[PDB]
DNA sequence: CAGG
DNA sequence: CCTGGCG
């Protein structure tokens, strides 16, 4: 029994409502789909939205409205859902969801961009601090873990398009890449890079100078489990093809 | 406008 | 570029 999980920076769940999310959420049929940055709390959207056939959903909007937010869908219910990491700056800005299923924790993350100021970059950064404690808990504790969502952060060179340009953009600084580096040393596994070792495959592309159609992005959309579950992991991909936002969606099949 |  | 309070 494949259990099938996408994730996807819709930038602005209203929006991509308005671009078909529906008729593709159906025609995909994942057994588990995580939103970042739905730009809405629940009782914004679209009741379509909040009532969708098959599915459990549980939304964590950010205080600031129309700002960031996490969602998730669910075929089966996870036993509990958590908010946050226990440290208020962090669990305010609709960031964190992690869902309790039997045979895992599911983490649903929207990290932080660094672009904006200094003080969003330590910010980021801090979180990262935050979310690697609260993940390396769990594991150690002996749960198996995965974790989805935008990162925000392109790992090494061949993850962005571009990347002599961006050594000084948030993004693809070096204190953001060792923090991956670091993240991944503590035992957890990039899983798209499980399966692909190509360039040109990236999640994220610029509106501005419609980067996408050149294929000018970066790769900050991730999957990754603890090195214990790996042997799990079935499928991992990108949804290229799919449109609505600047994000794609990508994919993660496992057998349990 | 702010955020990205 | 795209998304999401004016007034």
């Amino acid at each position: 029994a494949v259990l099938k999980i996408i994730s996807w920076n819709v930038n602005g769940l209203r929006a991509v409502h308005r671009k078909g999310f529906l008729k593709w959420f159906m025609e995909e049929k994942p057994d588990i789909l995580c939103l970042q940055e739905i730009k809405a709390a629940p009782e914004q959207l679209p009741r379509k939205l909040r009532h969708v056939e098959g599915y459990r959903s549980f939304f964590t909007p950010a205080e600031r409205k129309g700002y960031s937010g996490v969602a998730m869908y669910t075929k089966v219910p996870p036993s509990s859902l958590r908010e946050g990491f226990g440290v208020e700056r962090f669990d305010t800005e609709g960031r964190i969801q992690i869902a309790d299923f039997d045979d895992f924790l599911l983490y649903n993350i929207y990290f932080p961009n660094g672009k904006m100021s200094e003080e969003r970059l330590k910010y980021k950064l801090e979180f990262y601090d935050a979310f690697l404690e609260d993940v390396n808990r769990e594991r150690d504790s002996g749960r198996n873990v995965i974790i989805c969502g935008n990162f925000n952060t392109a790992h090494r060179e061949i993850d962005l398009a571009r990347p002599k340009e961006n050594s000084n953009v948030s993004g693809f600084l070096p204190v953001e890449r060792a923090w991956i580096d670091k993240f991944i040393e503590n035992g957890y596994v990039d899983t798209f890079r499980m399966f692909n070792s190509d360039p040109g495959q990236y999640t994220w592309w610029s509106y501005r100078t419609r980067a996408r159609e050149r294929n000018v992005g970066w790769r900050l959309d991730y999957f990754f489990v603890n090195e214990e579950f790996k042997g799990k992991v079935k499928r991992s991909w990108i949804l290229s093809d799919v449109m609505g936002s600047d994000h794609c969606p990508i994919g993660l099949e496992i057998e349990l």
